[PDB]
């Protein structure tokens, strides 16, 4: 009785854990931008998750270490009574790398940890990541970054978010922030309850592709459109339908 | 108007056409294994897409040269009064490389014919790639390769579709073809018409990971899981509705 229709069970006492690390400032000796209206990216953020029944927790600015103890504490923590695990990084990175505070993390180690071998608890459900990071080029101006962090995938039941693809540009408002988060949330705060996330995150892909960037007050910001793409690896429907409590 | 349940429009006189590059054999220089099974892979995937009205052509073991002739032949030509555009890959990969018979080919220049900049008559209309390839190991065996082909997305309105994820492995039975184009086809036959393209897909990786690798003829390919990916930077649904047909030229 293999059924087309089949969706992750979100019937969880809890909905989840959704991490932020949110890096607007970086280390002298890396020559990396200040990431100014990264907060916008991040409030908003927290709130859209908070109202899906997330019990979300932010983390500005820490080194690698620090970094690395943070997930590595989450994924070894029972998800047992959790629906799913959600991981989002506003930063800085190149390829394979996220940058921290103080240096850059193999994202492959990062999503390495809820890898059903090494997180039991999280076998099954859904392991969203959310990623807002490309290279830092050097009232409210819009900065833009090129691409510049691979599109991987992770394993099974892993689906990657990427605010822009190979080839595209990254776009932030300083004071409203990241277009990927204005446009993510935006849908979120719509749509998240009722529509399958896939289907939400081709909403933000239309939404975002569609931002006009042919009138600009920089010359050279003219022409450099923004497409985000997703990794999906997941095996059923994904919805956030309202917990009763 | 903002519409969240927007669809592509497929409604254009024809569906459109279906590229499948089918490699078997290698020039010997290569070192590269014959993938005996890709066949059945060509034949199940020419019966699924002509079923849903696609203009199916496939290229048997070309050359590079030959098959950018073919590839950038097909771009250039007038896709206006087609729903979409598919083409697919059943050869040898590594990293952003696809194997020709006689060399590897960027996959980054053959989705670049499609981008909207160089193929007008495509901007805004689905272009799905579908890549069966992976690294060359050296009745019915099952053969395994280990992933090698980098899951890149394209551009806007591409759905790169891909056999299997970094990591995870490739097994390919030498009758019955791929696992990822069976179960592919199966969901192709069943739900094709019916389902959002990207909910089949999801389908395919439930249906591929569930393959059991446990108990297994041979003992070093055990526990050798095999989990298939796709990138969609797609902007709508994706719908292979049955088209009317009904005393209509749809040549
Ligand atoms: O998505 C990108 C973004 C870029 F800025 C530059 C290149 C790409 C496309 N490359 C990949 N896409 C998916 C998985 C892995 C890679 C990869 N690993 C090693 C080299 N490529």
């Amino acid at each position: 009785m293999f059924d087309p229709a089949e969706k992750y069970k979100m019937d969880h006492r809890r909905r989840g854990i959704a991490l932020i690390f949110n890096h607007e400032r970086f280390f002298w000796h890396l020559t990396l931008p200040e990431r100014r209206g990264t907060c916008a990216d991040r409030d908003n953020l927290t709130r859209r998750f908070s109202d899906l029944g997330f019990e979300v927790k932010c983390f500005n600015d820490l080194k690698a270490e620090e970094l690395l103890l943070k997930i590595h504490e989450v994924s070894t923590v029972s998800h047992a009574d959790a629906d799913c695990f959600v991981c989002v990084f506003l930063s800085h990175g190149e390829g394979n790398h996220i940058y921290a505070y103080d240096a850059k993390i193999e994202i492959q180690t990062l999503t390495g940890l809820f890898k059903g071998d090494k997180c039991h608890s999280l076998v099954g459900k859904p392991k969203i990541f959310i990623i807002q990071a490309a290279r830092g080029n050097q009232t409210n101006i819009t900065e833009v970054d090129a691409a510049s962090v691979y599109t991987l995938p992770a394993g099974a039941d892993f689906l990657m978010c990427y605010s822009v693809a190979e080839g595209y540009y990254s776009h932030r408002e300083t004071v409203n922030g990241s277009w990927y988060i204005q446009d993510l949330c935006e849908m979120l705060g719509k749509y998240g309850s009722s529509l399958e996330f896939t289907e939400l995150l081709t909403l933000v892909n239309r939404k975002v592709s569609q931002r006009r960037v042919d009138f600009c007050k920089d010359p050279s910001a003219i022409g450099k459109k923004q497409v985000p793409c997703f990794a999906s690896m997941l095996t059923k429907k994904l919805h956030f339908f309202p917990k009763s409590n």
